[PDB]
């Protein structure tokens, strides 16, 4: 099992998501920005892994479900089974953890891919150790009523550079956003 990070979309004013889906209208690059990072794997022979909780899964449109080429595991206290489509289930972040410490899932992931929403980001995000933070910057206001937790960058070094993500504004739909990296370890 590889790294640990969390990926996400955000606005100016933090804003992630608003009934179920994006506060802004659909970015087609951006999405593919995701699936590329989230899916490309630095380890012949493996797979990462994508976490979500129970109302990001149902919030992808059904004809990306489950994220391809990933093992989606979805968290919830209510489920009896992952859903339809989905590959795994686990009642908590440290189960999912520990899960993919399993002699099942051990040998076969390599990073591990928080995809939201709100509450995991946050435990993730204040959990000792290493971790990044991939965060694309919708640079505009957008009407939400789900938020990214705060990112504490007293902790979180935003990186000046990164492999395989453009460092220049991006534009989709007359909408500005960039990429960012960032990375602590505690
Ligand atoms: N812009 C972006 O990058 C992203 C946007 N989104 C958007 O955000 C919204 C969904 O976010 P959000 O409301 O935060 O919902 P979540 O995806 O986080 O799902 C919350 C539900 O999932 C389960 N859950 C969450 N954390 C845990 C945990 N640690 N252990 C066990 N179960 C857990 C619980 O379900 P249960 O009650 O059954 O136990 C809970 O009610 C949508 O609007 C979606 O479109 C989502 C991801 C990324
Ligand atoms: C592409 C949006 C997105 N972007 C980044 N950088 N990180 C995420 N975690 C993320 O969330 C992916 C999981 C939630 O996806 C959705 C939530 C609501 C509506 C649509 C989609 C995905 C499909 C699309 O944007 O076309």
């Amino acid at each position: 099992v590889g790294s640990l990070n969390c990926i996400v979309a955000v606005s100016q004013n933090m804003g992630i998501g608003k009934n179920g889906d994006l506060p802004w209208p659909p970015l087609r690059n951006e999405f593919r920005y995701f699936q590329r990072m989230t899916t490309t794997s630095s380890v012949e022979g493996k797979q990462n892994l994508v976490i979500m909780g129970k109302k990001t899964w149902f919030s992808i449109p059904e004809k990306n479900r489950p994220l391809k080429g990933r093992i989606n595991l979805v968290l919830s206290r209510e489920l009896k089974e992952p859903p339809q489509g989905a590959h795994f289930l686990s009642r908590s972040l440290d189960d999912a953890l520990k899960l993919t410490e399993q002699p099942e899932l051990a040998n076969k992931v390599d990073m591990v891919w928080i995809v939201g929403g709100s509450s995991v980001y946050k435990e993730a995000m204040n959990h000792p150790g290493h971790l990044k933070l991939f965060v694309t910057r919708i640079m505009q206001d957008f009407e939400s009523d789900t938020f990214f937790p705060e990112i504490d960058l007293e902790k979180y070094k935003l990186l000046p550079e990164y492999p395989g993500v453009l460092s220049d504004v991006q534009e989709e739909k007359g909408i500005k956003y960039k990429f960012e990296v960032y990375e602590k370890n505690d």
